[PDB]
C-alpha cells in the first residue's frame, strides 16, 4: 500500500509500505526521498508522536492514511 506524509513546507510525500514496516523504516524512506535524517523527523498521526520501534500494524495505520511530519532540529 501507500501512505502519505504531509510536510510543513506543503508537499505531501507518498511512500510504499507494508504493515511490518517500523516507524524507523518509514523515516528511512522519507530520508531517501527528501534527505531529512530520521534523527530530525517527528511523525504524528491522530494527535500522537509515533515511536520508532513500533510498526505500522501496531498503530493500525492503513493504506492512504496521512502522517504529519514535524522537523525537530532538537527542541
Amino acid at each position: 500500500s501507500q501512505i502519505f506524509v504531509k510536510t510543513l513546507t506543503g508537499k505531501t510525500i507518498t511512500l510504499e509500505v507494508e504493515p511490518s514496516d517500523t516507524i524507523e523504516n518509514v523515516k528511512a524512506k522519507i530520508q531517501d526521498k527528501e534527505g531529512i535524517p530520521p534523527d530530525q523527523q517527528r511523525l504524528i498521526f491522530a494527535g500522537k508522536q509515533l515511536e520508532d520501534g513500533r510498526t505500522l500494524s501496531d498503530y493500525n495505520i492503513q493504506k492512504e492514511s496521512t502522517l504529519h511530519l514535524v522537523l525537530r532540529l532538537r527542541g
